[PDB]
Formats: C-alpha cells, structure tokens, sequence
C-alpha cells in the first residue's frame, strides 16, 4: 500500500460524520479523498492515508533552508503521495514533482458585497481596510517575490503587520472576512467555496495569477506520470468536473 | 541547438509581415513565438523553427495506431521541442511528454449572436443549424470518445456528416460561422481571439471540458522537467499573462 499524505481542509479533506466510529480511510472524505479513490480505480493500488503530522503545505525555513509539511515527507520518502489542495509552484517543483493539474485557480480577493473596493489596487492604496493571506502559503509566497508595484505594496504592508493581518488557516482569513473589516487573499477555488455559503461574501475582482493543483510525489518517483496519466483520463471523461459539482 | 517543430496558428504563430523576405527564425512572430524565446533565454539554449511538415498537430489512425504531425515528430526524435497550442491529452501523453502548461482552456461554441441557442445541448436536440469541429483534433477527439449523452449524440451527427461538417482548420470553421446557419466546437482560447474582432459572434454556453497547452519533448527527454520550471518560472513572474494580453 501507498502512504498518502494530506491535510484537513474543506471540502477537499474533511472528517467523515457518522453515529459510530470509524477507522482507517473510512475516516475521511471530501474532493480530494474521491481523487484518490478514483486513481485507486485506474491504477490498481491500495493506500493508506495519513494526515501530515505538522499541519503544514510546504514551504521551505527563510534561515536553515529546511522543508516541512506535506512537501518534506515526500522529500524524506515518509509519503509516497501526497494529494491535498497543494499548489503546483516553482519553488516546490524544484524540490518535488507533481501530477499535471486536476484543478486550475488563482489568487483572488475575498471580502463583502456593496463596497467600493473593486481590485487589489483599491486595497493597496489605503489601509483602514485590513488585508492579508495565509502565512507561508504560495499566496504569501507571490506577494514576497512580486515585483509589480502594486502586490510589491502590498506585501509592504502585510509584512510590517505580520503577527495582525497574516492568519494560520483559510479558516482564521474567512472568520476575520466575516468579523471585522478584512479583505483575504485567497485561493479562487476556496473563494468560491465559501461564497456559495455566505451571501454577504464575493470574490473581489478577477484572478491575480494563475496555478493548478497537482499530486506530490518524491523526485523521481515511476508514480508521477502514472498519476498524470490517471488525472487526464479523469479530466476527459468528465469525473473531476463531477466531482467538483459534488463538494462545491 | 535544438529544433523547435510547431505549426502556424494565429495568434500563437504567424509569418511576420514584411516588404523585405525574412529567413529562418525571423520569419515568425506570436504569443508561441515569444515563449520559445523566453524559454531560450532562461533555459540558454538556441534553437531552429520549423514548421511541421504535414501540418497536423497529432493524432493517432485509428486502423493502424500510426501518429501523425508534431506529436510523430517527437516520437522520432526529428525534433527536441514543440511549441504551439498544443492540447495536453491523455492519448497524447501516453506516447510524449508535456510541460506543465502554459494555457488553460476548454472546448467551447463558436456561433453568431441573438438566438435561442444556449448550450450544447440545444445544438444536439435539433438538426437545422449544422455544427462541427476541426477533423482529428483534440475537440474531435473527445466527443469520439465521450460516454455522456449530449456529446454522443453530437458525436453521431459530426460523424455522419464527416464530409460536410468537419473542416481542416479554425480558420475554415470561422467562416463558416460567418457564411451560414453553423455553429463550431473549438477551442475557448481561440475563440475569445476571435470574438475579440468579430463583434457579431460569441461564445454560447461555457466550457465543455478542461485542458491546458504545453510544450511537448519526446518521452525520457532531460529538457521536460527544466521547461515545466522555466513554465511555472514564466508563470509566477506575470510574463505569460503578459504575452496573452500582447497577443490577444
Ligand atoms: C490551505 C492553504 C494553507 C494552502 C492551500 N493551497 C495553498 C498552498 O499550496 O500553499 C495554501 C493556501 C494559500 O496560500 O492561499
Ligand atoms: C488549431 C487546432 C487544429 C488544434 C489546436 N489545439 C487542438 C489540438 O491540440 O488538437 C486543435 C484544435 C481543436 O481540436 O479544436
Ligand atoms: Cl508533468
Ligand atoms: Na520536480
Ligand atoms: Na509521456
């Protein structure tokens, strides 16, 4: 069996409610739990999935230079998968590989309905309007490495209020969206998730960049292009589309 | 220096337009144009175009499995890379490999403006406003092989009326849009190119499926891993999006 590693998060990895317990994979469901259930189907394997220990994506230390998260078990071979909403970017691709995409998104803004602000720029030229985005995330990570005045003034921004305006979870961004004057950085996937929900929320403007989602796996691992392989022929007979219908 | 095979196709590849006759790389211009030389830049190599002999993308015969086109090109090895508008595909992927893409996209409706006509389910029921697809290419392809009922029956029609329905190019199911009571699947990237100039047509419905454009390498080749980070490299920094909206 394959170790799959992921992390909790709505609607691609959540808890499985039942009245009695439950064990193993029974435990768990949501997007990304149907994916691998699906390249299960295709490809023949059996697997075991885990939750990474450290509650973290992936990113690396801005002293040492250290992994962690999801990114540093497939580093480590402690996982032989990793499938979670993880951002295909230049940064981990160097470090591990991914599937081609089974979701395309970007950087969008999450705040409330009737207001003036109607794109980055409107946040970035004020700052009574509080902003921010998961801290060390590739949306963090974009803001760090932009050179476009704009993202670069906002970065400003969010870096000298780190402790105030970065969060820990989509989940911490959503609730200050909802409780104070906040505007979040966000994954337009995510966005649209809570937006179905919460009909005083919109996505604020188009998306600031472009990425997919893909399946970790180690450098060099034989699973790569089976994986890729798989999530075509998922795309191409509709089955990913289905499923995104299904949890969102 | 590597040979590039790719194909024209406005915008992605056009013969530059001039009094004095070019030669070699010269000859050519678009958004393809200039990611084979951003590519070229931050990977350092230097590289010859040429167009693919039997002007095809890549399809397979289905009597005798033979490929055809850029993708033939690269199983030989008659050439390194290809860049063009190139659909990344599950059949495709078995027998080359792709980029992370530079793209995305999905096959839409090109059709003329002020009717009923609101999906691709009103053009299935019905057998007055003919439709069609360029002849074995990736749109063509799915509806081949599509399960679901809608793109069957579209299947079945297109099919049917191979010799009448089915053109060889974008350019010729364009005007046939313009010319007469017809509505084409193609493409949603090229289609926003297009409506873009022609303000009496536009895209009916949304995008019917998903699929990205990468760069193609003949499979084991070393060059696939460095063009995915040169891509996502591209990608993060804004430079594609800026090559789209020079192009388009
Ligand atoms: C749930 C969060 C922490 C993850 C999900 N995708 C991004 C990633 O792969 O880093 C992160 C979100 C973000 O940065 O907006
Ligand atoms: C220009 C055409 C012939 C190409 C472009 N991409 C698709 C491909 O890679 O097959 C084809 C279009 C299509 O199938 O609608
Ligand atoms: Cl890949
Ligand atoms: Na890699
Ligand atoms: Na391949």
């Amino acid at each position: 069996s394959l170790i799959v590693t992921t992390i909790l998060e709505e609607p691609y990895v959540l808890f499985k409610k039942s009245d009695k317990p439950l064990y193993g994979n029974d435990r768990f469901e949501g997007y990304c739990i149907d994916l691998l259930r699906e390249l299960s189907t295709i490809l023949g394997f059996t697997y075991e999935i885990r939750l990474v220990e450290d509650g973290k994506y992936g990113a690396q230390d801005d002293v040492n230079g250290q992994w962690n998260g999801m990114v540093r078990e497939l580093i480590d071979h402690k996982a032989d998968l990793a499938v979670a909403p993880l951002a295909i970017t230049y940064v981990r691709e160097k470090v591990i590989d991914f599937s081609k995409p089974f979701m395309t998104l970007g950087i969008s803004i999450l705040y409330r309905k009737g207001t003036p602000i109607d794109s980055a720029d409107d946040l970035a030229k004020q700052t009574k309007i509080e902003y921010g985005a998961v801290e060390d995330g590739a949306t963090m990570t974009f803001f760090k490495k932009s050179k476009i005045s704009t993202y670069d003034k906002m970065w400003a921004f969010m870096s000298s209020r780190r402790q105030s305006v970065l969060v820990k979870s989509n989940e911490e961004g959503i609730q200050r969206v909802l409780t104070s004057d906040y505007a979040f950085l966000m994954e337009s996937t995510t966005i649209e998730f809570v937006t179905q929900r919460n009909c005083n929320l919109t996505q604020i403007g188009g998306l600031i960049d472009s990425k997919g989602y893909g399946v970790g796996t180690p450098m060099g691992s034989p699973y790569r292009d089976k994986i890729t392989i798989a999530i075509l022929q998922l795309q191409e007979e509709g089955k990913l589309h289905m499923m995104k219908e299904k949890w969102w």
